[PDB]
């Protein structure tokens, strides 16, 4: 794996989560974006890797877990055998890329996309190499209990547009929020 990706959606005052669930009502195309980005492959006969935090997993409706046409890792220091539905465990992200290396995986991972939470996040961000993170601004403050680590713009460059990224404000439900792509390449 020569190349991360992470994608986030993240209200004003850093929020992520909160009980458990996102803090802001259902953005159903926000949703939907998170779905193509996550699980478009550019190899046929190849999925993309998810790899989220385990409190992740659970925040998942159980009937829509594992993601569908991705591969789903967790990861966590405290179990010692995937989560019922997953297909991967993994005790840190490091561990998780050498998995991609191994026979079973071997040649049928093409992307991977970290999709939290802020610990997941926070050792992804700092990662050697090529990342893009893919940040949804959620313009208002919603009550949150978990938040997305600071973005250091000394390793990261927003980047002013993107193929494949809409650039203009959206609204759904009365809610402004704006997709934004930023990318390190050491
Ligand atoms: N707005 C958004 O884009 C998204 C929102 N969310 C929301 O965020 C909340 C969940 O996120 P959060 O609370 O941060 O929890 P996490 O999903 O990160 O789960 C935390 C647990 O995951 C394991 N873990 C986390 N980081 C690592 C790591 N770097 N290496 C090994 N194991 C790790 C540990 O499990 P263990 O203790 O077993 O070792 C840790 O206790 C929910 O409310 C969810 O709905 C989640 C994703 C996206
Ligand atoms: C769009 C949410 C979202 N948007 C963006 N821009 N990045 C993300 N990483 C996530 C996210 C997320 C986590 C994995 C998540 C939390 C959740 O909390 C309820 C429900 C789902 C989910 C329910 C139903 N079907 C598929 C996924 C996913
Ligand atoms: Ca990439």
């Amino acid at each position: 794996v020569g190349s991360l990706n992470c994608i986030v959606a993240v209200s004003q005052n850093m929020g992520i989560g909160k009980n458990g669930d996102l803090p802001w009502p259902p953005l159903r195309n926000e949703f939907r974006y998170f779905q193509r980005m996550t699980t478009t492959s550019s190899v046929e006969g190849k999925q993309n890797l998810v790899i989220m935090g385990k409190k992740t997993w659970f925040s998942i409706p159980e009937k829509n877990r594992p993601l569908k046409g991705r591969i789903n890792l967790v990861l966590s220091r405290e179990l010692k055998e995937p989560p019922q539905g997953a297909h991967f465990l993994s005790r840190s992200l490091d561990d998780a890329l050498k998995l991609t290396e191994q026979p079973e995986l071997a040649n049928k991972v093409d992307m991977v996309w970290i999709v939290g939470g802020s610990s997941v996040y926070k050792e992804a961000m700092n990662h050697p190499g090529h990342l893009k993170l893919f940040v949804t601004r959620i313009m208002q403050d919603f009550e949150s209990d978990t938040f997305f680590p600071e973005i250091d713009l000394e390793k990261y460059k927003l980047l002013p547009e993107y193929p494949g990224v809409l650039s203009d404000v959206q609204e759904e439900k009365g809610i402004k929020y704006k997709f934004e792509v930023y990318e390190k390449n050491d």
